[PDB]
């Protein structure tokens, strides 16, 4: 059984050794170690040899990537994005905001503020706030004419050329266009990482869509062939983990999608989110092994903090260290 | 300047004098007051008399629905139909007391399988393992079992079928807003919030619709019965375009994540809501929607410069039955 | 097995109704009704008959109430002004602020606010913040007036006297002086029920003995003694019930103090912590179980709520009902 | 204007590189960045050289320790003496690197009883029954065996026993940061906090000193040996005197209650602290201390308005050791 104790800074700041010491500090310090641990059980099995008997590459085991919309916001749009530059996980969801704000970061930066600017004088000013974040209204405007053009083509192709399209579909094409190294829906599309997004209409990708819809009618965005799409994504793996950084839709469609193999292998939560309201966001762990969506033998963790905090932390350990495996 | 002061149970206990001590409690219980002061404040507007032509409204916002003065927006986690909370939003929508609802496919499905069998109390640290031994399924302090779901299954599967033979055969284009209001009329049962909506025409919208039962069972079906499409495209236009032509709005979201935003972002369309209560647990370091403030929503022009809203932070099972006892419940005569 | 089902307005506003409702609505609706319930059976047992075998009157049952120092802030006071005033809880425990802002209270009153306004213009104003209160500074002028002379004849009585002063005896004194029957205290000594504040220097009542102390040296508070009276209250019980709203100091001290009697038979929390952090605030009833705070085969409830919502709630459904059992 | 932008892992993983780039992140992280600097500018102030009277300082606040040229006042709750953290703030301590500790009482014993016994890993949700059927008592997700508290006992009966003795013939007045010295010196073992704090004559106050397990023994020893008095008043006087002739002070304060209180309301005393950081998991909304912003200071003068405080929003066990190794720890050959 393993003692309470903390990293020694007497022996000077080695940071390896301080992020390990992690696992046996307590509280939210240990379940961020143990979700170390069970991230890395996740890439050591994904690295494994393919069997006989067991056009993305399949490996030996499937990682979803969940993500609310603020995160990509948030500087973690670069944490995923290296994800998913370097094929490290295999399935993407996210809300709309978390698709649209990538493409629109290549276009026009966000900015940093606070949590207490009054939003009278920031609309005065044409300033939207995002958090402690700040995004310029001129920034969707360039999103408007970036898009307006992409919008016409996809009509068209609906139209004359058959095309069904999907979230995944559209955000497919979106990535292809932004044609942007900085962008995550890029690296998705170049690397054939699918990306679920079931209410893509909320939000300012919604806007446009619902401004260029008078001008040119009839675009559809079906959703039953993406749930389809990802959970043939969960039936027919050798194994899955799922990574979730925050809640809402996000989770549960990841969870949702696994229960069709009767449950996730390994599971890493991270999200401010609490039981005691019944919310799905704040479920724990335990909750989805009664549904069938975590397998009774995984041993899953949830970190109770705020991703921005610790997901670069998580990468560093886990996946930033494998690099390597991940390449050419 | 107004005082703090307690209700003084020396008077005995008389529960309105009592809830309307809240107002001078302090910390949530003085939100509390000011939400009660917000919605009436809706309610007060909307049963004020207009005058405006019935035909280019409904060609406008393609719904048979009447514009009144004022819009009034409810929106819900997919939790709260779980819980009891479900036969608060029944009655709401069962006398016409607001006119958008949204809610997440939780919402939907589960008010639904509760007229084919009911939901249990339980507790929150019940094992996962041996709850899934027994075909028992947790939500949060409730507990649902599989049968349930195999009852929805046998109800549902031959209204599939329907729907997709109304697809190809009859120019249907299905949204899920327009399946919504199907399921409710199929439910047929008064104990249903969407049974009621459809009946009172008025809208329910979840966008992703597919997560959940509901997203399960067209999963399943669509292997033996392929073609059923969902579009979420009109579903937008119709929701905006609630907002769009009212004369006035407020929005009532208990809860957070896509309801909260959704609703949020159409009153942007008329440069925002006239009156806004928040009942949620979210909190705003975290940098998330559900937690952003009423004023994060001021910036964006969600909620007009010129409005007065109120978050009360808790759990909406605790305070939205107290709520709509203080304001709608009072107003039942006016709605009739 | 109970069934979820919320109040059904098409039958009026039936309040008794409505409150009775929260025990099959859910969530926390359902953790009130049970906290209702866990109350009304310490209330029960409380009046029950002594035994043969079984200078405040000894009941079947001694009720510990604990609340933080912000909740006498709020009008959450008068709520523990009436139980006290009657008799229906045997201990109280509370912060130093808790003490005074009763006290401040019957000198000028406090005032409703908004949680955002900003400090400095407040400061510049000489108006003080309390969440979304407001308390001027001239309230506390009124009772340094007010609580010097009461200092000096403590320093007196001590020197003179004999008399070795702790928070519970201190407390005592200021509840005769306020002689005021809307103040907590007022009632509490009147009623021979017991306060401690092991802390009672963290506030104002600390800036006075501070300032005080260097015109008339020498005033001692002891809490040694004071651990030994509550712990006391805790071990010659016949059967103990905690009803704690918020957390600190208060919810340990009357916890620990049970732990002494191999623990409460009743326990109800109210709090808005969380188990996460590790905090005690936050430890669940069943942490307290681990340490025999709370007995085995008790069953203790904690809702998940500002106690400024559901405390009045639940004393209406519960010691509200027996008042007539509690008088002359 | 600052542009978001997250750490590029192309660049590899430079563990400090990593951390700078926390303050462009957003959301908590650029709080984190905020507090790096706060705590820097603190630590940049108390390295200014001084020139003050050495005699006059000692008289005033009745304390053999220097004046430097900012007081830094370190608080605490005892959940994170449980914690690793613990050896976070010996090393602080240790290298006289803050002037005054405040915890509340679990966070003296703990420091003491693990140089006795450790305390060991769990998680949250083992169940208090057959925990208690076995003698383990848990703190979160950590586990402490009941003979920890029997070997602490056999240690610190032996030292109550002397405590008396010097009250009742050597005229020793006893308050809880003289115990909490003394205990330190006896504990006579370089793991400890409260060891090295006495021997660096930096002040622990913690004015509920009876609510823990240091309580359960005074009580039990006071009926073998009756007499011992524990003063909260001189205590007081000590607190505040620190603050009111710092020449400048700065507050790093983890969790709420009493520590964060006594620490802010101390330097009301001078009008305010110069520098301040919170790092704790409370929320405003319920009208507690804990979750008080620090703005909610400033409006009490307990934070000067010219001041930038900040507040983190976390669990401190994660945050704290990454902020001292970007800060403290780099400063520790200034320190020497
Ligand atoms: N929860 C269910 O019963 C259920 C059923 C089937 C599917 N799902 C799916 O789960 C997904 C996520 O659900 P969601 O985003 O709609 O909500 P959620 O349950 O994730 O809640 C989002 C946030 O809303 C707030 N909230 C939740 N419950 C609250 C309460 N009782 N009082 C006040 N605030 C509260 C909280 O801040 C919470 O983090 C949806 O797509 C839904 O279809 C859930
Ligand atoms: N930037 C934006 O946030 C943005 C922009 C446009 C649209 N929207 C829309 O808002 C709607 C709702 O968003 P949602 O449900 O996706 O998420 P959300 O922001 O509401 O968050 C849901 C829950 O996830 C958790 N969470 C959020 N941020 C976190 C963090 N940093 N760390 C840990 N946990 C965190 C919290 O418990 C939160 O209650 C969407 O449909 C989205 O498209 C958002
Ligand atoms: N916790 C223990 O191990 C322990 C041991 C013995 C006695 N006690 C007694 O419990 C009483 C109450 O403890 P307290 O008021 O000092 O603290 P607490 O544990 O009650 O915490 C108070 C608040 O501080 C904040 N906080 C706590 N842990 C945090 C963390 N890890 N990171 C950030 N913020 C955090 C939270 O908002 C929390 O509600 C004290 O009198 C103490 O002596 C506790
Ligand atoms: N008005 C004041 O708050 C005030 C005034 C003077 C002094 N002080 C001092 O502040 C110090 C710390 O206060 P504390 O530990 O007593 O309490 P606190 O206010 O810090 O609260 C502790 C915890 O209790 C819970 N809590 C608080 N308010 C709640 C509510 N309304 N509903 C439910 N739960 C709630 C929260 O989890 C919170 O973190 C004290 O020693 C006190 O004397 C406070």
């Amino acid at each position: 059984s393993t003692q309470v104790r903390g990293y020694d800074f007497n022996r000077g700041v080695n940071y390896r050794a301080l992020l390990e010491a992690f696992g046996t500090t307590g509280f939210q310090a240990t379940n961020f170690g143990r979700a170390v641990q069970q991230v890395n059980a996740m890439i050591e099995k994904k690295l494994e040899p393919l069997s006989q008997d067991e056009r993305r590459p399949l490996t030996s085991c499937t990682i979803f990537l969940g993500y609310t919309s603020n995160l990509i916001s948030s500087g973690i749009r670069e944490t995923i994005r290296y994800l998913v530059q370097h094929n490290m996980v295999d399935v993407l969801v996210t809300t709309a905001g978390g698709v649209e704000e990538d493409l629109i970061k290549c276009l026009a930066p966000t900015y940093l503020g606070e949590f207490s600017l009054r939003g009278k004088e920031l609309r005065e000013n044409g300033i939207n706030r995002i958090g402690n974040l700040l995004v310029p209204s001129e920034n969707y405007c360039k999103f408007e004419d970036w898009l307006m053009p992409i919008l016409d083509q996809m009509v068209m192709e609906q139209n004359t050329e058959g095309v069904k399209w999907t979230p995944s579909k559209m955000i497919a094409r979106l990535g292809k266009e932004i044609n942007n190294p900085e962008s995550v829906y890029y690296w998705a599309q170049k690397n054939h990482i699918p990306v679920f997004s079931p209410a893509l209409t909320d939000g300012s990708l919604g806007d446009m869509i619902f401004f260029h819809s008078y001008k040119n009618p009839g675009l559809v965005l079906d959703i039953v062939e993406d749930l389809r799409l990802i959970n043939t994504q969960a039936i027919f793996a050798k194994c899955t983990g799922m990574i979730i950084l925050g809640g809402g839709v996000v989770k549960h469609h990841i969870a949702n999608a696994n229960l069709m193999r009767n449950g996730a292998d390994y599971a890493v939560y991270i999200n401010t989110a609490q039981e005691f309201d019944g919310s799905d966001s704040g479920a724990r762990p335990d909750e989805a092994v009664s549904w069938g969506k975590i397998r009774v033998d995984a041993q899953p963790v949830k970190v109770y903090a705020d991703a921005s905090l610790v997901f670069p932390l998580l990468v560093a350990e886990t996946f930033a260290q494998k690099m390597d495996a991940f390449m050419h």
